[PDB]
């Protein structure tokens, strides 16, 4: 059981490999997109995780694509997050903030100015996002067709990432995780199916990776490389974003580029919740040879598959999403091979304490 053994993740040391996956729960205060003491308690309950990766958190207001998702750009968000990180720390936890821009998985109604969300190109995501109705309840809404970012707008995106990482530092997060996966902004640049640009941010894989690597460089400069992790979903299809006809070659390009930055970790979202073809161990090996930091795998993992792959030297840690939702003490439960609380998927998004902080510990 390597699952319950320590792991150096950049600037911190996880005491086990059972990580809490970033889990959008859509419980933040609006207006302001502000983390709550309730979220503080949910994270504190889960403070035994080897590492908590927070719900995806906006780098900027423009980054917002979901109602109830928190930001890390405003003083009030920073103040609220400070309490939440202090709570995790009070329990001897560690927490990374996952930082995103949702790009075209967004809706004009929650964009600054009610304007179209931005992306690499002006192509609809053809999916839904989650807004809130007038009662504050989660509802699914078709995504708004995005605007193609202008060349001159790119440095601002980079700077939003850089600023959010400076904010994360101040807020007491131990690490940050760049959300370059699952069909979101960075992923929309990466993918040829969502990126049809003909400037230096589109076409070739080098151009498609350009933004994410600029982002990585700016955030490493801002804080420190050993504070920076990144989530990718470079193989398969995620909320309609395929990785193109050269997905494997392009991933490996991207991974080798990330490697040069000496970043804390590479987190792989391997499949959508609807599933997809598993990663081949061959691919896993190719990833592992290109990247020299922590590799976290995620996507319908069982303790048994995590042990398997960590034991096989292919990944360092596993991020559990839905089991962590349902089991605050997942670490102790996996450790003791205890039964797990039943999941209540109906309360994954939005709502309050119920299905959030009422899953019991052993
Ligand atoms: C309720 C829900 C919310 C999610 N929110 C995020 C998100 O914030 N950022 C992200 O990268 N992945 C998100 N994911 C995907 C998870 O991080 C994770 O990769 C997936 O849930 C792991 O699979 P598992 O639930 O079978 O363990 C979410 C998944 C679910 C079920």
């Amino acid at each position: 059981e390597k699952l319950f053994t320590p792991l150096k993740v950049g600037a911190v040391t996880a005491p086990n490999r059972v990580f809490m996956a970033p889990l959008t729960r859509l419980r933040s205060i609006e207006p302001g997109d502000i983390p709550t003491p309730l979220m503080g308690e949910y994270y504190r309950q889960r403070a035994s995780a080897g590492l908590i990766i927070s719900e995806a958190t906006q780098i900027s207001a423009q980054a917002k694509g979901y109602a109830g998702a928190p930001g890390l750009h405003s003083p009030e968000q920073i103040a609220a997050w400070k309490k939440i990180t202090a709570g995790v720390h009070a329990e001897d936890g560690r927490i990374a903030v996952q930082l995103w821009h949702t790009g075209r998985i967004s809706h004009s109604s929650i964009q600054p100015g009610g304007q179209a969300p931005v992306s690499a190109s002006a192509l609809n995501a053809n999916t839904r996002t989650s807004l809130r109705d007038e009662n504050g309840n989660a509802i699914r809404v078709d995504t708004t067709t995005p605007r193609a970012l202008e060349l001159d707008e790119i440095p601002g995106i980079v700077n939003d990432f850089r600023q959010a990482v400076a904010n994360a530092r101040e807020a007491g997060f131990d690490l940050v995780e760049l959300h370059s996966a699952n069909g979101y902004l960075l992923h929309q640049f990466l993918s040829p199916s969502s990126n049809q640009r003909t400037d230096q941010y589109g076409g070739s894989v080098e151009n498609r990776a350009r933004l994410v690597l600029e982002v990585v460089d700016a955030v490493c400069n801002e804080w420190s490389a050993d504070r920076i992790g990144i989530r990718v979903s470079p193989i398969g299809t995620f909320q309609n974003v395929d990785n193109g006809p050269n997905e494997e070659a392009d991933a490996l390009y991207l991974i080798e580029e990330l490697a040069k930055r000496g970043i804390a970790y590479l987190h792989m979202s391997e499949t959508d919740l609807a599933g997809g073809k598993p990663y081949s161990e061959a691919f896993r090996q190719k990833v592992r040879e290109r990247f020299h930091g922590v590799i976290i795998g995620a996507g319908a993992y069982t303790a048994e598959k995590a042990e398997d792959l960590i034991g096989k030297g292919l990944i360092d840690a596993v991020a559990f999403g839905r089991d962590y939702i349902a089991n605050p003490d997942l670490v102790a439960r996996l450790q003791k091979k205890a039964e797990l609380n039943p999941q209540r998927p109906e309360s994954f998004y939005g709502g309050g304490a119920e299905g959030y902080t009422d899953y019991p510990s052993l």
